[PDB]
């Protein structure tokens, strides 16, 4: 097997139903890579359109500094797999967790840290007329020398302008695409940011319905138990703003005077 054969497993680092991801190191070069590797999807099924969207998204972004960036992917015995980087620090929610488990936060010079860098992988994204349509802190991947943020798992990435919408987590949802209002692509990726940054921020876990949920698409944010300058409160606020159009682009924000440097 090619995989055998390039590359030796360290360490089981994710799992799911489609399979696993495992830290290797590549044994030519010496380097470490991030290897998920997945039973091969019912042919033409929504799976093998997920794996496709990964792929060919690649084939259109290429690198970026806050991009995971993707070296390889092949198939062979009945699975697929694809190499990328290896980010050290794990996921968001990886960070996160250990944020609560160790008693931790963010303070709000990394939180604005947090959402210019991700912006700017955004800006990136839809300036290539595509979006990511999934973002959420465990979809923020963290390289540590001192932090970089990578946008990853591009199994959802679609087109601006041609979309095939599988929807994303219903708790980074924004309404107008649950109401498959699939015009302004973009600015769904802009609110689900702002859920990500307010998660990490520490507000109480999302809902995925009720009262709550709706609330938070009415344009209210979560609760954030540390006090946040009122300048950056009120973005994150235009962020979720029921009225898509509203929200700032991927450009606007990383453009933004609150988040200079
Ligand atoms: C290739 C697949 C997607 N992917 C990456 O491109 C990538 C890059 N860098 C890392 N670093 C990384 C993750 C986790 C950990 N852990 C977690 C905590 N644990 C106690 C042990 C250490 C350490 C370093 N990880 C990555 N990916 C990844 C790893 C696990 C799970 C999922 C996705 O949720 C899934 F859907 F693909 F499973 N993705
Ligand atoms: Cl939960």
């Amino acid at each position: 097997s090619r995989y055998t054969t390039e590359f030796h497993e360290l360490e089981k680092i994710g799992s799911g139903e489609f399979g696993s991801v495992f830290k290797c190191v590549k044994r030519l070069d010496g380097c470490i890579y991030a290897i998920k590797r997945s039973k091969k999807p019912l042919a033409g099924s929504v799976d093998e359109q997920n794996a496709l969207r990964e792929v060919y998204a690649h084939a259109v972004l290429g690198q970026h500094s806050h991009v995971v960036r993707y070296f390889s992917a092949w198939a062979e015995d009945d699975h697929m797999l694809i190499q990328n980087e290896y980010c050290n620090g794990g996921s968001l929610a990886d960070a996160i967790s250990e944020n609560y488990r160790i008693m931790s936060y963010f303070k709000e010079a990394e939180l604005k840290d947090l959402l210019l860098q991700v912006g700017r992988g955004l800006r990136y994204i839809h300036s290539m007329s595509l979006v990511h349509m999934d973002i959420k802190p465990s979809n923020i991947f963290i390289s540590r020398t001192k932090v970089m943020f990578k946008i990853g798992d591009l199994g959802h990435v679609t087109r601006i302008s041609s979309p095939q919408v599988e929807e994303g987590d219903s708790r980074f949802l924004a309404n107008e695409v649950l109401q498959e209002n699939y015009t302004h692509l973009p600015k769904a990726d802009i609110f689900a940011l702002a859920l990500t940054v307010v998660c990490a921020a520490g507000a109480e876990p999302l809902p995925r319905n009720g009262d709550q949920w709706h609330e938070i698409r009415q344009g209210r944010l979560p609760r954030i138990p540390q006090v946040l300058s009122q300048e950056f409160t009120e973005l994150l606020k235009v962020m979720i703003h029921p009225d898509p159009e509203r929200r700032p682009s991927a450009m606007a924000l990383v453009k933004h005077s609150v988040l200079l440097s």
